[PDB]
């Protein structure tokens, strides 16, 4: 993917635009907050929060936070 990432895609149900650099060996998305301006290459998430602890270098979501 190549999608621009903005407090616009992913904002609607409390959610957040999640670049979660799910790669080759990947149980937890490294869902990083998207920056306004920045490019999501892997799976843009559009998840809530779940929790903004323990996983400040890249959120690790449990994947169920998320609508898609």
């Amino acid at each position: 993917s190549a999608t621009t990432i903005g407090p616009n895609t992913c904002s609607i149900d409390d959610y957040k635009p999640y670049c979660c650099q799910s790669m080759s060996g990947s149980a937890s998305l490294g869902c990083v907050v998207g920056v306004i301006g920045s490019q999501c290459g892997a799976s843009v998430k559009c998840c809530k929060d779940d929790v903004t602890n323990t996983g400040n270098s890249g959120l690790i979501i449990n994947a169920a936070n998320c609508v898609a």
